[PDB]
């Protein structure tokens, strides 16, 4: 199954506007099928895109609509690996 490696905002740590959500996985995902959800003290920011760039599709691409206001961000993650399992988590950090 896909673990989440690392992320960027990483876990916990405080940033400036990233401009987008890097999500590092131990295998392939597939951003038709995974979903990704951010939130700002409880309600839902707007993510305009999803992509795999590279081949090995380890890395998750996650555009929000606008560059992000600073404050406190929820992730909450449900990826599906190239070979078809589910695997989900989450995690926190601060612009
Ligand atoms: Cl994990
Ligand atoms: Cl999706
Ligand atoms: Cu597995």
């Amino acid at each position: 199954h896909a673990h989440l490696k690392s992320a960027t905002p990483a876990a916990d740590s405080t940033v400036a506007a990233p401009a987008d959500l890097r999500l590092t996985f131990s295998e392939g995902v597939e951003a038709t099928f995974t979903k990704v959800s951010l939130s700002k003290d409880g309600t839902e920011v707007a993510i305009k895109g999803l992509e795999t760039p590279d081949a090995d599709k380890k890395t998750l691409v996650v555009t929000p609509a606008a560059p992000l206001a600073a404050g406190n961000y929820k992730v909450v993650w449900n990826a599906v690996s190239v070979n078809t399992h589910k695997s989900n988590g989450e995690y926190s950090f601060k612009v």
